[PDB]
């Protein structure tokens, strides 16, 4: 079983990335092969100028091809996903998520814009042909107590993450 | 009267940018001060890693502050605007478009996704507090005859552009 995790925040460390950190740990407890990527792992000029011959993109697309699922996280920037994350999604082959389960995760300042980022991400993931897009976990900033050390969440957010991850695990089989 | 034009495509030249090229020409005929920017005018590492101390961002935000209107163009990538364009929008101050008229332009492969990019751009421009977001011009690729030489459009697309630009000009007063 193989899963890719992808951090869409251009900050290091990152609040949305702390949800991914918790996921990877849950998953490694389950004997899942996890490959974690963030935007530092690509040359910025390749991403900004959509250079499809990017070496790192080749590796990333090869790892994603073998993967059964993708967990992708983003901050809410200007009522949507980060542009930095979108630069990489734009460079993925057509059908890149065909046959795969996608769990979206996000953190944001306001609940209204957490609804907005959910609505904005879905058509993009559908354009990549994701087999199923799970409901996901969209949490306001106050729900993350610590994203600099060991991730710490409110009980509500930890429960929502655990549910989503169990749903993700089952959807993979 | 001052207008910023902003090309969101990471390609040079670009089909969506040819609509901007036509706009800038119409506008310079009207005695409008036009400042044109594209993603080559920023350091890619500043955009991908959301570096708010970017020197070019400072200049761009200063020119935009003095501007009365913005014409922004994007390709349709994965049923939305380009991530490359979003990386720059993400770096604009809150309220960056307060008091300003915005004309969105886009080119894409399919009509269905031209509706999608219209719906995706609006909340982002609203998050930047644009005073009015014009209907805009969203054209499929077959409507651009030439974007490498002097821009050439089908009569239908040229008419739609001329209408939109007249609407933009009036909205500015
Ligand atoms: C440039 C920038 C733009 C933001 N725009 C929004 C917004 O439009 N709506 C909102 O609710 N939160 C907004 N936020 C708050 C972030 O979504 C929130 O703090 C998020 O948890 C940051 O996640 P990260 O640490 O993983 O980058 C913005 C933050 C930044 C830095
Ligand atoms: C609703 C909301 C919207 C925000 N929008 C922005 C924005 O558009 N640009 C920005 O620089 N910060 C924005 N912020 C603030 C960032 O969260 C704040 O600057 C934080 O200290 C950034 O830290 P970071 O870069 O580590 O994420 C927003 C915050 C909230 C709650
Ligand atoms: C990476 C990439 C992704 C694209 N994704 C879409 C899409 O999801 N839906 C669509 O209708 N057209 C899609 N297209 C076609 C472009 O929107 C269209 O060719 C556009 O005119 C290119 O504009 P530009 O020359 O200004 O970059 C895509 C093109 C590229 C290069
Ligand atoms: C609906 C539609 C969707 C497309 N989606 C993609 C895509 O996701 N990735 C890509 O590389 N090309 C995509 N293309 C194709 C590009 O338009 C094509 O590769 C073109 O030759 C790219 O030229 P350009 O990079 O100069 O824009 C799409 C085309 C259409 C009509």
């Amino acid at each position: 079983m193989r899963v890719i995790t992808l951090a869409g925040s251009p900050r290091f460390p990152s609040r949305s990335s702390s949800l991914l950190e918790y996921a990877r740990e849950k998953l490694n407890g389950l004997d899942v092969e996890v490959y974690h990527w963030n935007l530092q792992n690509f040359a910025p000029e390749d991403l900004l100028y959509a250079r499809f011959d990017s070496p790192a993109l080749k590796t990333f697309t090869e790892q994603l091809q073998q993967a059964d699922g993708l967990i992708v996280a983003t901050p809410v920037y200007k009522a949507a996903y980060s542009g930095a994350l979108k630069t990489l999604l734009d460079l993925l082959p057509e059908r890149a998520l065909q046959g795969k389960v996608v769990l979206p995760l996000a953190t944001g300042g306001t609940v209204a814009h957490l609804l907005a980022v959910d609505a904005a991400l879905k058509p993009v993931l559908s354009a990549l042909k994701a087999q199923e897009i799970l409901h996901g976990v969209f949490a306001d900033d106050s729900q993350v107590i610590d994203y600099h050390h060991r991730p710490q969440f409110t009980p509500n957010l930890q429960t929502r993450l655990d549910t989503a991850l169990e749903t993700f695990w089952q959807a993979l089989h």
